[PDB]
This record gives C-alpha cells, sequence and structure tokens, in this order.
C-alpha cells in the first residue's frame, strides 16, 4: 500500500476530513489497487490515481507551501449545488429531494453513477447521496470504485495502469497507447483530451509528476492525452 507518513507527505495540506485510516478501510474493499506488478508499477498506480484525486479537490494557489501539487483533497463537495444532476432513469431512479451533484475525492455525480456505485458496495447511495460527503470510507470507496471499474468500451484506470488492457488496433489507430494519458482520457476525455482545452489535462500531469517525484518512480511513458482521441 502506503504508509502514513508518505500519505501524509503527498496530502500535506489536506482536509482532514480524509484521514489516512479512512483510505486505508476503503482501498481494502479493492484489494489488487495498489499491489498489482512490481515495485515501479505499484508505485505509478498510486501516483496516478492521487494525481486525478488531487486534480479533482485541489485547493492551492500558486505560491502556497509546497508548491501547486501539495493542496491535494481539500475539497469535499461541488461548490456550485442549484443543479440537481438527474436525468430521468428506471434502473436509477432519481431520489424525491435528493440531489447527485459531485462529492468525494473523484467528484462521483449523476443518479446515473450513484446508483451503480451504491449497488456495488452493498450502500444506498441512489437513496442517500449525502453518504457520499458524510463518511470518508464511503468517500474513499467511491473513488476506487471509479477506479477499479470498467464500463465498456473503456477498460478500467487500474487495468490501464497495471499492464492488464492490451489496447485493440482502433485504440493504437486513435493514440490510445497506456500510460497516465489514456487514464485522463477514461476519466473526462471528451472535454480534456484530443482537441479540448488542455489546461486541465496537464493539470493532472503536473500533479502526477509531482508524486512520482516524491514516491521515487518515473512517471513512464505516454503522458500527454493530446494526442490521442476519446473513447468511442
Amino acid at each position: 500500500m502506503v504508509s502514513r507518513s508518505m500519505f501524509d507527505q503527498l496530502f500535506k495540506h489536506r482536509n482532514s476530513f480524509y484521514t489516512y485510516d479512512a483510505f486505508i478501510a476503503a482501498a481494502k474493499s479493492f484489494p489488487s489497487f495498489g499491489t498489482t506488478g512490481d515495485t515501479d508499477v505499484r508505485k505509478r498506480e498510486i501516483a496516478a490515481f492521487f494525481a486525478h484525486v488531487s486534480h479533482e479537490t485541489t485547493g492551492g494557489w500558486p505560491t502556497a507551501p509546497d508548491g501547486p501539487y501539495a493542496w491535494g483533497l481539500v475539497y469535499i463537495e461541488e461548490i456550485n449545488q442549484s443543479n440537481d444532476y438527474c436525468d430521468p432513469s428506471t434502473q436509477y431512479p432519481c431520489a424525491p429531494g435528493k440531489q447527485y451533484y459531485g462529492r468525494g475525492p473523484l467528484q462521483l455525480s449523476w443518479n446515473y453513477n450513484y446508483g451503480p456505485c451504491g449497488d456495488a458496495l452493498g450502500l444506498d447511495l441512489l437513496n442517500n447521496p449525502d453518504l457520499v460527503a458524510q463518511d470518508p470510507v464511503i468517500a474513499f470507496k467511491t473513488a476506487l470504485w471509479f477506479w477499479m471499474t470498467p464500463q465498456s468500451p473503456k477498460p478500467s484506470c487500474h487495468d490501464v495502469m497495471t499492464g492488464n488492457w492490451t489496447p485493440s488496433s482502433a485504440d493504437l489507430a486513435a493514440g490510445r497507447v497506456p500510460g497516465f494519458g489514456v487514464t485522463t482520457n477514461i476519466i473526462n476525455g471528451g472535454l480534456e483530451c484530443g482537441k479540448g482545452n488542455p489546461a486541465q489535462a496537464e493539470n493532472r500531469v503536473g500533479f502526477y509528476k509531482r508524486f512520482c517525484n516524491q514516491l521515487g518512480v518515473s512517471p513512464g511513458s505516454n503522458l500527454d492525452c493530446a494526442n490521442m482521441r476519446p473513447f468511442g
């Protein structure tokens, strides 16, 4: 896994809601996370997951102590909470009086994600979405659920980083070569990769390179998703 002192180095300025013990408890729901492959592969997977988490929750500024990548895990809830984030569904019905705005380390959003995430975790997140912003174990589990779950045609980010996803010829033709860049593409490639404004993807890479440096691992190849088409 990762030790308490290293978690406290990566996340030196975090919101104290996000405890190390909560992260460790959540990771036990997905025992292959960070335990797959040799030491370099494990370190890159952990750095990659934390880079995305940090991008989505960062409270940094350019002159912040320890630099602009040292302020991950500051945010819990989406700040703009007026829309319900509800698309009508017979499988995952929007609960009366509830909203599905972003919550937790990967900003889980929409009834159509809270539904299946809760089903997989054995939790009624569809009818109690506020659980994600109440309980840091649940919060971390929702982020790991996303990271560990394939959604065809997309592989899991876990499988990409650990060598368990081999691209098809169409993937390769589209520039989807395994590495950090493909994880950005999976998470939000329609807006952030290809010809999207690359500011946000570049920020994710900045966090990733910082965390790789702190963990003592090379970031590897194929970091940039501007050279890459979103999955169909």
